[PDB]
């Protein structure tokens, strides 16, 4: 049908503007420190402490596959990325203060995210 054609565009249109987002996302992190899942082989007992990890590789997997239906849906890995690093490391850490870091910096580009999102009206 001509409405699925007409969904698919936004839904590929959102998925352009989190490509973007997720790009800038990751500029903020040159560590690479959230690139790719925690690794359970270095981190024995991390799936004890974090139920739910989250990655930015896992993210850009999800988002090329447009299962991101919304921005909510991605704010919410984001936080997870975030909370899931601040969690397991302790308040002195350099991996703690990282994921502050990179919260703070991507709440910018989160408030910007859901001006256009709403501007262009994408859900
Ligand atoms: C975002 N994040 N968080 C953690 C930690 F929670 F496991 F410390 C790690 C990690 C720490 C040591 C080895 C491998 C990975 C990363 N990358």
């Amino acid at each position: 049908s001509m409405e699925q054609v007409a969904m698919e565009l936004r839904l590929t249109e959102l998925t352009r503007l989190l490509r973007s987002v997720l790009d800038q996302l990751q500029d903020k992190d040159p560590a690479r420190i959230f690139a790719q899942p925690v690794s359970l082989k270095e981190v024995p007992d991390y799936l004890d402490h974090i139920k739910h990890p989250m990655d930015f590789a896992t993210m850009r997997k999800r988002l090329e596959a447009q299962g991101y239906k919304n921005l909510h849906e991605f704010e919410e890995d984001f936080d997870l990325i975030i909370d899931n690093c601040m969690k397991y490391n302790a308040r002195d850490t350099v991996f703690y203060r990282a994921a502050v870091r990179l919260r703070d910096q991507g709440g910018v580009v989160l408030r910007q995210a859901r001006r256009e999102v709403d501007s262009i009206g994408l859900e």
